């Protein structure tokens, strides 16, 4: 099975030039837990965000040039990062919009993040269709002394 993980605010808004303007410790406990042990796919702007290997998951990095780390699996193409990732249950995909897009098609859950803040972004998670998916999991949660904004986790299975 493929899934997608994100954080979107409104409008789908995933990425900007700069940092994004909110601090959900609680979001990055939700990814944590949902990621560990499974192996993680993601693209080069997304790894270098990052700035290291995510500790206790098998990082794959898609990248069309040589790789510059040791540490993490490069890949130059979809079929290659499917194949790094073995014969395992579950295998995430953890960004950015280029690499949301080619996983979208493929996927059969979406474990989102949806965040209470408008700002203007350069990147996007893909257009979906609600009525193509069942909610199966939603939970709200308030902004709070360490969480800037309001957020509802929601899980989605592909009908
Ligand atoms: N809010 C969230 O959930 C979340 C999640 C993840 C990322 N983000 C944000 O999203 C932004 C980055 O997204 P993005 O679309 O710019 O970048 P991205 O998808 O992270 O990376 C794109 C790079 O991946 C490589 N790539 C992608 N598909 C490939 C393919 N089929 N074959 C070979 N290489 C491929 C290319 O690397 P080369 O250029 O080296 O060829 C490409 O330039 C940042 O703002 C980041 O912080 C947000
Ligand atoms: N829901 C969700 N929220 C995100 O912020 C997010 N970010 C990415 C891409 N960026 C990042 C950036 C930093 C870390 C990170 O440092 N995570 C650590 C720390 C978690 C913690 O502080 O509890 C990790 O071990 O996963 C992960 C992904 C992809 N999917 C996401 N999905």
């Amino acid at each position: 099975m493929i899934s997608l993980i994100a954080a979107l605010a409104v409008d789908r808004v995933i990425g900007m030039e700069n940092a994004m303007p909110w601090n959900l410790p609680a979001d990055l406990a939700w990814f944590k837990r949902n990621t560990l042990n499974k192996p993680v796919i993601m693209g080069r702007h997304t790894w270098e965000s990052i700035g290291r290997p995510l500790p206790g998951r098998k990082n794959i990095i898609l990248s069309s040039q040589p790789g510059t780390d040791d540490r993490v699996t490069w890949v130059k193409s979809v079929d290659e990062a499917i194949a790094a990732c073995g014969d395992v249950p579950e295998i995430m995909v953890i960004g950015g919009g280029r690499v949301y897009e080619q996983f979208l098609p493929k996927a059969q859950k979406l474990y989102l993040t949806h965040i209470d803040a408008e700002v203007e972004g350069d990147t996007h998670f893909p257009d979906y269709e609600p009525d193509d998916w069942e909610s199966v999991f939603s939970e709200f949660h308030d902004a709070d002394a360490q969480n800037s904004h309001s957020y509802c986790f929601e899980i989605l299975e592909r009908r």
